[PDB]
């Protein structure tokens, strides 16, 4: 559809990670139910950890849930395109589809049971490119 | 992935449904380990029936071959972008995810389990452009 919902709450949530110094990514895994399991935000920079992007921390927050490395029966939401790491993550855990609303700027992958689908929710999209822009200016204003 | 094989084989296919008179499109549906149990072609004009599209010609065959309406477990393969006859139906019979060669030039959907994803073949994509093409300049030929 378009998660609306599901939308306004991780671009709420994605807020808490620019304050606190990394862009601010933020997502969630869900059921087929459409229910959220786990939720988690960009923490890398915060705690001086390469893997500590939303998309790890979240399969990591499901992995200690559930006692289990098998995703392969949930999906994933998050904000915007995951990088290479956390795509390879996601694919580790058999996650078979990753939702996510503003595609990356900054590999060629021919994996299948692995879908990765762009929201189409305007407003949200527009919203979280706002968000996203005021972090690199303040990113560029400290870069000088 | 990419489903450069099956695609192969459908645009292969879909030759049969354009020397009788239909646009020529072909279509298969797939269980979870990509095997195909059911395919199909367009024959609407050839057969005098508004249903027989490729898409809704494979969902009866499942249907037939299976004794159920439920396909839940069943993901679709078609090289065009399906109508909207044929995505009620894909729907109505559970279907989650149509994968699509080519989308159609010629509504507004907000349904989920349900995506429509665009296959990245561009050699497949292009000798199904050129096989459609052909089968157009005849339509407007006949037309004339
Ligand atoms: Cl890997
Ligand atoms: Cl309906
Ligand atoms: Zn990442
Ligand atoms: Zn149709």
């Amino acid at each position: 559809d378009d998660f609306n919902n599901i939308l306004d709450l991780l671009i709420n949530e994605s807020k808490k990670a620019a304050q606190l110094g990394d862009i601010p990514v933020s997502c969630c895994i869900i059921d087929s139910n459409n229910n959220i399991l786990s939720l988690a935000i960009n923490s890398r920079y915060k705690n001086k950890d390469i893997s500590q992007h939303a998309e790890i921390n979240v399969i990591n927050d499901l992995i200690s849930k559930l006692n289990s490395f098998n995703l392969s029966k949930y999906k994933l939401i998050t904000t915007l395109e995951p990088c290479m790491m956390c795509y390879s993550a996601i694919k580790q855990v058999k996650i078979n589809t990753i939702y996510y609303l503003v595609d990356d700027p900054k590999y060629s992958i021919n994996d299948q049971n692995l879908n990765l689908i762009q929201i189409k929710n305007q407003k949200k999209q527009s919203e979280y490119i706002k968000l996203l822009n005021i972090f690199f200016i303040n990113a560029r204003l400290e870069h000088h």
